[PDB]
């Protein structure tokens, strides 16, 4: 599923991401925009053989099991395919674990390079929230 901007903002708010670990909602919408272009089915293969999955491009080396990432951990206790669902619950719950790791949202390269330090509130302006 390809989310609309405000549709995704409302779903993330319902699942408790607004101000989670201090990151306002616009940070999460901005991250999803540049990680996946709002597409729950996005996948991207990395040079180390791991793959990034879903709207927040969660990585199979640490967070989910895809059966082909040797020596990988499954810290979110989910098959990576669950992160491609039109229902974002699994992605949100796993993202909450990731952002609680030491580096916060710096774990997402696109957030660090394209959202951090910008007017991220613009990503939710005009939305009925
Ligand atoms: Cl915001
Ligand atoms: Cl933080
Ligand atoms: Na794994
Ligand atoms: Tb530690
Ligand atoms: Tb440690």
């Amino acid at each position: 599923k390809v989310f609309g901007r405000c549709e995704l903002a409302a779903a993330m708010k319902r699942h408790g991401l607004d101000n989670y670990r201090g990151y306002s909602l616009g940070n999460w919408v901005c991250a999803a925009k540049f990680e996946s272009n709002f597409n729950t089915q996005a996948t991207n293969r990395n040079t180390d053989g791991s793959t990034d999955y879903g709207i927040l491009q969660i990585n199979s080396r640490w967070w989910c099991n895809d059966g082909r990432t040797p020596g990988s951990r499954n810290l979110c206790n989910i098959p990576c395919s669950a992160l491609l669902s039109s229902d974002i619950t699994a992605s949100v719950n796993c993202a909450k674990k990731i952002v609680s790791d030491g580096n916060g949202m710096n774990a997402w390269v696109a957030w660090r390079n394209r959202c951090k330090g910008t007017d991220v509130q613009a990503w939710i302006r005009g939305c009925r929230l």
